């Protein structure tokens, strides 16, 4: 009917990367052509702020506009816990409608790194599987990346985060490499990324 | 507004397992205290069959009923990709809803199933990680359990199937076990249930 909205987090990589630059993004959908104005309210812990930006609005080819708020956060509240709330008014609402989110709550735990060569019955194949268990972990946002004579290896795909029975997370990151590039000894590292770990970062190496 | 259906498929176990019982489930939520009567016509790849079921209506407390339809379909129909068709008719509707759904499509591929031990950098803890790695399956409906000594071991996580970089899935499932359970020689093993094993069943064991 009238107009929804979806609040959505930051990436884990750009509040665990120094580099990047993490955001909340309010996002108002189904905005109409006879009410296309949006009010924004931005609040940190209740407090009201005032440095979010507007994106270019967006037109929809079913006669409605997306119109998305944008609040840049500093790495340090995000993990901290803060807590953000989108307030969005417009005429056709009876009301505002608000919408908070917050990093997941509970204490942090410290991802533990655990790197598995392959398995002996996986030699007959081309193609090989390095396998990096990251377990432990809490709360679950987390990234990873594999690493090799010091270069990106990109092969590789990794598993959602799993709720684990002790109410940590774990995950799987597999890289696949060609055999003979295992057999010749090189050295693979998984790296992984959680703010738990000093500096944010932590990893692990893998050869034959 | 109106009714909204939603059809759901069996569950993989079920179509895989000769004691259990696969069945396509249709449902249809809103329907309304004005007219509640609801009609299904099921398809069976285009052929209209006659044994559904209808679920005892479960009135909800937003002033609506949620009603089901249930057709239990032939194992080997379903693995075989037949289209399983439910149209939904109600006074409230404008036109009847049809959703139709199937296994996915594309050639089965076998499973690889591989047992990775505890990395020993883990054996500074009580309890150890045994690592099911089941790679190059295609399509993704699989179920993974583990056992030790004859008896089934229920302290385990598995993830869910993740795509590729060949259009295969993989997954990996986690037993949890006290680290003297590992030293001491005991046995355990990874069973593994997919439509391109033979008998649809394959277990791998692992021990040190
Ligand atoms: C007219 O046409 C319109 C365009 O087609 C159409 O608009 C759509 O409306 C939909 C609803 O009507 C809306 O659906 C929701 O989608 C949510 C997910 O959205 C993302 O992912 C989508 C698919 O991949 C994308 O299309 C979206 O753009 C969005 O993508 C994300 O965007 C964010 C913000 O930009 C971005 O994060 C930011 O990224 C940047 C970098 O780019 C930085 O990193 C920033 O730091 C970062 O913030 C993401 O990266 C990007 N991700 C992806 C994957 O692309 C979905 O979550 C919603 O689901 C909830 O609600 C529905 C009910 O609608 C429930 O069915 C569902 O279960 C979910 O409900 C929640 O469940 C929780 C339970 O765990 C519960 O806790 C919650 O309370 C509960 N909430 C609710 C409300 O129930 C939802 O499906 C869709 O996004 C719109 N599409 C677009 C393109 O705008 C419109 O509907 C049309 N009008 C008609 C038909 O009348
Ligand atoms: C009044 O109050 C009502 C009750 O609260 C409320 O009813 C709800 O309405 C919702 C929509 O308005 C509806 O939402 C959908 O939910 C889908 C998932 O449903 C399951 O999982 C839920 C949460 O876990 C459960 O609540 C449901 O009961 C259902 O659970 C499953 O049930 C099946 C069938 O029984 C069962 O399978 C069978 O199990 C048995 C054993 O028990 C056997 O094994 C059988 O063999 C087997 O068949 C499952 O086991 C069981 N699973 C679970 C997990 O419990 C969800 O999938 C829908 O999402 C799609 O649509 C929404 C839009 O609404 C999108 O936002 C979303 O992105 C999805 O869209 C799809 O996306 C695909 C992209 O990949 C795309 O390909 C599709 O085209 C696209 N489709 C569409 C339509 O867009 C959806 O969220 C909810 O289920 C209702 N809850 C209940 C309890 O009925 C009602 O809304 C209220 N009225 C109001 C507010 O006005």
């Amino acid at each position: 009917g009238g107009p929804s909205v979806f609040l959505f987090p930051p990436k884990p990589k750009d509040t665990l990367m120094i580099s990047r630059t993490p955001e909340v993004t309010c996002v108002v959908v189904d905005v109409s052509h006879e009410d296309p104005e949006v009010k924004f309210n931005w609040y940190v812990d209740g407090v009201e702020v005032h440095n979010a930006k507007t994106k270019p609005r967006e037109e929809q080819y079913n006669s409605t506009y997306r119109v998305v708020s944008v609040l840049t956060v500093l790495h340090q509240d995000w993990l901290n816990g803060k807590e953000y709330k989108c307030k969005v008014s417009n005429k056709a609402l009876p009301a505002p409608i608000e919408k908070t989110i917050s990093k997941a709550k509970g204490q942090p735990r410290e991802p533990q790194v655990y790197t598995l060569p392959p398995s002996r019955e996986e030699m007959t194949k081309n193609q090989v599987s390095l396998t990096c268990l990251v377990k432990g972990f809490y709360p679950s946002d987390i990234a990873v990346e594999w690493e090799s004579n010091g270069q990106p290896e990109n092969n590789y795909k990794t598993t959602p985060p799993v709720l684990d029975s002790d109410g940590s997370f774990f995950l799987y990151s597999k890289l696949t490499v060609d055999k003979s590039r295992w057999q010749q000894g090189n050295v693979f590292s998984c790296s992984v990324m959680h703010e738990a770990l000093h500096n944010h970062y932590t990893q692990k190496s893998l050869s034959l």
